[PDB]
C-alpha cells in the first residue's frame, strides 16, 4: 500500500528512508536523453497505492524539479491513490517574495507546478519562510531540524551553556532567537551595510552561526571573520541545508570554523572528503517517521 | 472608465482618494439587515468600468471583509471590466503561517475568498509579510509607507542623523535595517523572551521604534521603557497601521513616547481626540496615485521610494 | 474516525448532536482578539478523520461565517480525510438572485467561500430556495423540517382537520400548498400590494402561517392581523428558522398568535423567556442521523 | 469588433437580431455527420472580435446544445476577444433543483458545460428560476418579457383594467403578482393537487394565464376550463417560451382560450400554420439591444421595464 | 460497493458486463420528454459506492453524451465514492485537432464536459488518437482490441501467414504496421489523391483492411476496389468501431469483402441481419475485467 | 503595447524577430545562481503591455523551460495585459501519449505548467502531434514550416517535379502525403521493424526525407542508405526542428545526404561550423508576422500556406 520512489541518481537519502520503513525503493527507469529531456518510466503498478516520491540531489535544480514533476504526474495518471512529494530542501524557496523588484515569486510558481502535476501532499524540512505553506492549497507538513540541532550543540560544544547563537543576516533573527531561547543563551545578529555590523555580545564566548541554508558561503565566511574580530572564543556554523556550491567548500577550509554542521537533506558525502570540518546530522528518521505517520493517519506535529 | 466605491461608513480615506482623482464616490445602497447580514446594491451601472473598491474602516473586521467580498461579487456579475480591491491594511495578515500549530493560514484563506469573489487585482500597503503576495495568483501591488516615514523622520526629528531605528521584535529586523541603511544611522533590536532583551546601541541617541502595525500596544510601550533604560534620549514609535484596539489608547497616554506616528490606512480621527501623542501621515495620495497608474498602465514602482 | 466540532459559543445544538452519536465535541480554542479578528485553534489532531463542523449562532452572521470558514480550512490543511459543514440555517440564503437589481448573489458567494475554504460536503435544513444546492459542485444534503411540522400540527391543533395553511407572501406558495396537501386541508396566500391582500378561505377556521424563516416578523405579524380580520378562528405561525431579531419578539406578544413554532436551528432559549407563545421543535436527531448516515454511506433521503 | 453567429438552421431570430444591428450573420460550416455528430467550422476569422452566438431552434435540444458548445469552443481557441452565448430559452431550466429526489440539477450541469466550453457572458430571457444566474460565475443578463407582455395586454385586452392575472401553478405566484401590481389589477392562483383549486377572484373578469413557458399545454388547457367554471368572461394564456411539443397544438385548437400569446424565443412559424389561436410577440429588438449595449458597455437594465 | 449502470436503451453490452461481474445493472429511470430533453433518475442510493456508467448506443451521439453527462452528475451529487465513465467508443474522437482549419477540438470539449460533470476515471477502447488521454487530467485506461483482432485473423484466415494488412488512409499507418509486425506479414497503405494510390504489395495475397472505425464506409469500400485491382486474393475489413451509418451497410454487401469484422463497442445486432459478412468480436470480457481490476486496485495494463 | 523578451542567451532568433517588428528586446536580468537555480528580473515595467516571451535555445531543456515559466510568471504578476509564450520547438512534444506504458504524458504536463505559470496564448511551430493543441485550454497558434519547405524544394531541387517525398517512419505518413500532394509528386514510407522496409516508388527519382524533427539522426541516416539501395538518384533530408544532439553531426558528415535542411527554430550556427551539409531556413519572418497579427487581431491562417 505504501510505495516509496526516489529521484534520479541521488538515492542515499531515499534508501535510508526506505530501510527504516522496511521497504524496497520502487522500480523506476530514470534517465536523460542525448538532447537533455528528462526520461522517466515507473517500472511497476502504483494503482491504488499511497505513493511517496523523495526528491533527488543531482545538484541540477531544474532537472531535479522536472524529474519530480514528471514522476508525480506519471503516478497520478496511473491511478495511485495518493501522491506525496517529499522534498527536504524546497527549490526556489528563497524566491518567495518580490522584495521591491519586478521579480517572479518562483516558490509560488513551484508550488503551483507541483499542484498541477498532481501532488496531494507535501513533506518538507525547514522552509526558507514558513509562509511558503501558504503557497499550496494542499496540506504541507513542514518538519524542523531544530531539535536535532539543539541536541548536537549540547552534545558537542562544552561551553554551549554560555555560547552565543549568531545570525548571518537581519532576516535570520527569528530563527536564532528561537534557538538561543531554547538553550537559554545569548543571541547576536550580523548585518551587511560592504562593511559588516554586529549587534549583541560575542566576546570571550563560543559563537554558533545558525542559518537555514548556505550556498557559496560568502556571507557565512565573512560573518565568521567579524565574529573572530569581536572576540568569539571559537566559531561554529550550523545550516540545515548545505548547498555548498561554487567557492563554498574552499572558503570553508580557508575560514576559522571549528566546524560546519549540516543535515543530509542535500548529499554531502562528496564534499566531506574535501572539507574536514563538515559534520552531517542524519534526518532520514524524521522523514521516515513523517511518511509512516502521514500514511497511518498518525500525528506528525510530534516531530516538531 | 475609472470608478471608485467605498466599503461601509468609514468613508474618509475613500473620499480623500476620490477627491485626489477628481471623482465622486459611486452610489451604494449598503446596510446591515436585522439579523446582521450585510446588504449591498450597487446604485449605478458598472458595466465595462475599471472598478476600485476601497475597504471600509469601522474596525469590525468580519463585517468589513464580508462587505468587501459582496461588493466585489456584485461588480463582477454586473459586468465590470475589472475589479480591484484596495485594502490599505490587509485583514488576518498576522495569520499567514502555522507557527508549529494546527492553525489556519487565515491570510491565505482571505486571499482565496477575495479571489473567488472575483478580484482581478489587489492594492495594499505594507503587508505584514511580503510572502502574502504569494497567496494570490492575481497581481498584487504592495505599496510602502517607508518613503513617507523617512520623510516624516527627516522633517520632525532634529537628531535623525544620529538616531537609532529599533525593531520591537525579532520579526522586524529587515524592516528596520532597511530604514537605518537609507538614513545611514544605527539600528537595534528588541526580543521578548517575560522579559525584553535589546541588542544594538541606543545610548544617548534618539530611538525610533518602527513597526508595520500596533494593536494593543503592550509591546511598543514596554519597548519604550526598555529603550529609555538603555540610555535613549527619547523614544518615537512609527507604525504604518494604527489598529489601537482595547486598552491601546490608555497604554499610549501613559507610555514614555515623545510621539506615536501612524498612517491613515486605519481611521484615526476618533482615537486622536482621546490621545494627543498620535500624529497621522496621510497616505491617500499614494493610494490615489497607485489607482491612477494601475488604470493608465503606468509604473507603480516609482512610489516604493518616492512620495508623490 | 468521526469527529464533531462546534462553532463559537453556541454549543447547545452541537452538544445535542454529539450526544446522540455517543461522542464528545472536539477540542477547539475559539475566540475574538481585542481587534475583532476571529481566532481559532483546533485543539486535537484531525488527521485522516471524518470531520463535521456544526455552525454557531452568536447571532453575528459574518463572525459566524468567518469562524466556520477558518475551521474548515484548518481541518483541511491538517489533513482531515473529509470536511462537512453542517449548517442548519444557511447564511445569505435570501440573497440568491438579483431580482431585477444590481445586487450580489451572496448565497452563491457563500457557497464559493465554503468551497474554496475546502468543504467536501454540506448538510443543511430547509434552504430558502432549493436551487441553492445548484450553487455548489460538492454534494449537499438538504434536510426538511416538514415532517416534524406536520407531526406538531396534527398533535397540537384540535381543528387541524379543517384548518388553513397560509403563506405570508407570494413566494411561499409552493411551501404551503405542499403542507396543506399533505394534511388534506385548505391553503391561502397573502400578498403585500401598503395594503395586504388575501386569496383563499380562512373564515371560521384555524389559520396556520407557515414560512421558512421570520426575522423582524413585521410581515408575519401584519399577516396575522389580516387573517383575524378575515375570520380566522385562531392564528398560528410556523417557521423552521426563527431568527427573531429587532422588534420581532415584542411584535409577537403584541400579536394574536395562539403560538409561534420554530426549530432549534437557531438558539431560542433566550427569547423563549421573553415570549411565552414560542415552542421549539428539536431537530438535533435529524442532524445526528444525517451525519451518522453520511458517515456510514447510508441513505439520508429517508429523513426527507 | 461585433460578430454574430447562428446555431443551426432556425436562423430566423438570429437573422432578425443581426438585421437590427446592421450586420450579416457570420459564416458557418455547420452540418451533422453520418453518425449524428455535430460538424462546425467557423468560416471566418474571429480573432480579437466580440462574438455573440445565438442558439438555434430546431427544438432537438441536445443537438442544439452541443452545437452551441462546439461553436463557443471554436471561437475561444480561435482567439475571439470575448464569447457571449445568447440563449433566449435556457435548456434544462426546469431541471434546476433536486425536488426530494436523486436527480441531476441539469441546469447547473448545462451552466458548467457552457462555462468550460469557454462562454464569458450569457444573455438569456426569463429564466425559469432566477437562481439559475447563481449557477454561473460569469455574468448573466436575464432579460424580461414582462414589459413586452404588459404592452401586449394594454393594447389588446379592452378590459385590462379589470382583468385578473392568473398563475397556472403555485410556482408562478411571484410572476403574476408582479404583473397584477404593475397593471393595478387582481391576481389569482391555480394549484393542481388529480384536481385544480383556484384561489383569488376571477368572476365576471377577463382572466389572463401568465406563465414562463408552455410545453404540452396539459396544464394551461385545464386551467382555462377551471377559470371559465369560476366565472371568467374569457381566458388568455401568455407564455414567454412557446415549446408546444407533442399534443400541444391539438390541446390548444380544442381549448377555450381566446388567444395564446408567446414570444419568438422559440420559432413559432410552422406551429402557427396549424394553430390560429397563436400570436407572436417579436423579441428580437430586446435581444439586439442587449447585445448592442453589452458590446458598448451601456446599461442593459433599462430593458427590464422598457420595451426598446 | 461496485455499482454498474447503463446508458439508455442500449443495454446489451452493459448487461454482458454486469453478468461477467455477477451483478445486476443499477436501477435508473431514463427517458426523453415530449420536448426532447433528456430525463434521468438514478433509482437507488449510490452513496459511498464505486460507480461505473457504461455508455449507451441509441446512435444519437448528442443524446447519448448528454445522458452520460447527466448520469455522471447525478451520481456525483448523490455522494458516490467514485464515478467512472466506461465509453467503448469515444464521441467526437475524430475531432481532436484543428487540422489547419478554424475548427473546434470537440474531443477536448467532450473531455472537459465529462470532467466538469464529475467523472473521476475513464475507461475506453481504441481511442482514434492516443493523445486524447492527454485531454484529461483524470486517469484514462485505454484498452486495445488489437489482441482480439490478431486472434481472429490467425483463426479465420488460412493464408494469414502471407497476408497483407492494409491501411485505408495515410493516418492509419502506425496502426497497421503494428498489426503486420505482430503477425510478421506485409503492410500497405492507401492514399486518396479523386484517385486512390496504393503503396506496398498486395498481389496474390489475402488483404486485410484494418481501421479504428468505419462510418459510411465510403473510404473502406473504395479501398477494397483498389485492392482487388492490385491483385489481392481476397479482401477483409477489420474495424474496432463499427458505426456503419447511412449507405454503409449497403455499400458493404455491394463490395467484395469476404468479411467485415467489428467489435460490439457499438450495437451490431440490427445491421448483422442486413449484412451477412459482418462478424462481431465480443469485448465485454475486456471491459468487465478492466472494471473489476480498476475496482480492486489490480493491474489493467495486462489486458493491453 | 507590444513587448518582446528573450529567454536566456541564444538570443539570435529573438533578435531577428524583434528587428523585423521594429523593436528592441526588453531588458532582462537573467542569470543562474550558484546552486543552479534560474534568476530573472524583468528590467522594465510591463504593466498593461502585450508581452511575448521567446524561448531561449541553449538546448538544456529543463533550464530553458524553467526560465520561460519564471518569466511568464514574472510578467503576469507585474500586471502585463497579456502574456504569450513563443515556443518555436515545443519541449517534450515526443512525450504526448502513453504508448502502452506507465509513462507521463509530459507534453500535457508542460502545457499545464505553461498554463498555471499564466500564459494566455501560445505560438509554436510544427507540433510533433497536432493534438498537442488539445493539451491547452488557452488558444494555441501552431505555425507550419511547410510553405517555407515547399518553396525551398521548388527553388533548390531541379527535379522536384519528379521527386519522391519520403517519411522516415510510419508516424509521418500524413505530413509527407500532404507535401507530395501539393507538389503533385509521389510519396513513399519507411517503417523500422532491426530493419527498415520501404513502400512506394523512389527508383531513379530524387528522394526527399521530410520529418518534423531530427535528434540523433540515427533514423534519417539509415533511411538515406535504404533510399539509395532502392534506386534513389540522391537523397535530401528536410527537418523543421534540427535538434542534432549527441553523435548527430558525426552521423550527418558520414551519411549519403546531398543536403540536410532545417529551420532556425533551434540555433544552428555552431552546428554548421562542424557540418557543411546543413542549410538553414530562416523562420523569423513567420514568427514575427504571427506576433504582429496576434497583437493586431489580424488573421494568422494566411501563413499556413503563404510564406510572408
Amino acid at each position: 500500500n505504501i510505495k516509496i520512489f526516489s529521484g534520479s541518481s541521488h538515492q542515499d537519502l531515499s534508501q535510508k528512508i526506505a530501510d527504516r520503513l522496511g521497504l524496497e525503493l520502487g522500480k523506476v527507469v530514470t534517465k536523460k536523453f542525448s538532447n537533455q529531456e528528462t526520461c522517466v518510466e515507473i517500472g511497476e503498478s502504483v494503482r491504488g497505492e499511497d505513493v511517496y516520491i523523495v526528491q533527488s540531489g543531482c545538484g541540477e535544480i531544474n532537472n531535479n524539479l522536472m524529474e519530480l514533476l514528471i514522476m508525480i504526474n506519471a503516478c497520478k495518471i496511473a491511478s495511485a491513490s495518493r501522491v506525496t512529494a517529499v522534498i527536504p530542501c524546497f527549490p526556489y524557496a528563497r524566491q518567495d517574495k518580490k522584495d521591491k523588484s519586478r521579480a517572479p515569486i518562483s516558490a509560488k510558481l513551484v508550488a503551483n507546478m507541483l499542484s498541477v502535476a498532481g501532488a496531494d501532499h507535501i513533506i518538507t524540512m525547514d522552509l526558507h519562510a514558513s509562509q511558503i505553506q501558504g503557497f499550496f492549497d494542499i496540506p504541507v507538513d513542514n518538519l524542523y531540524a531544530e531539535p536535532a540541532v539543539l541536541k548536537w550543540i549540547r552534545e558537542n560544544i562544552s561551553e554551549w551553556r554560555n555560547c552565543t547563537i549568531v545570525s548571518p543576516d537581519a532576516g535570520g533573527a527569528k530563527r536564532v532567537t528561537s534557538i538561543a531561547d531554547r538553550l537559554n543563551v545569548d543571541f547576536a545578529l550580523i548585518h551587511k551595510e560592504d562593511r559588516m555590523v554586529l549587534v549583541g555580545d560575542v566576546k570571550d564566548r563560543v559563537a554558533i552561526l545558525v542559518d537555514d541554508m548556505a550556498d557559496t558561503c560568502g556571507t557565512i565566511c565573512h560573518a565568521a571573520d567579524k565574529l573572530l574580530s569581536a572576540g568569539a572564543t571559537r566559531v561554529y556554523a550550523i545550516l540545515t541545508h548545505g548547498i555548498f556550491s561554487g567557492p563554498a567548500i574552499s572558503r570553508i577550509n580557508n575560514a576559522c570554523f571549528e566546524a560546519v554542521v549540516v543535515t543530509n537533506t542535500i548529499p554531502q558525502e562528496d564534499k566531506m572528503k574535501h572539507c574536514s570540518k563538515i559534520q552531517v546530522i542524519d534526518i532520514s528518521m524524521i522523514l521516515a517517521e513523517a511518511i509512516r505517520r502521514t500514511h497511518n493517519g498518525e500525528s506528525v506535529s510530534y516531530l516538531f
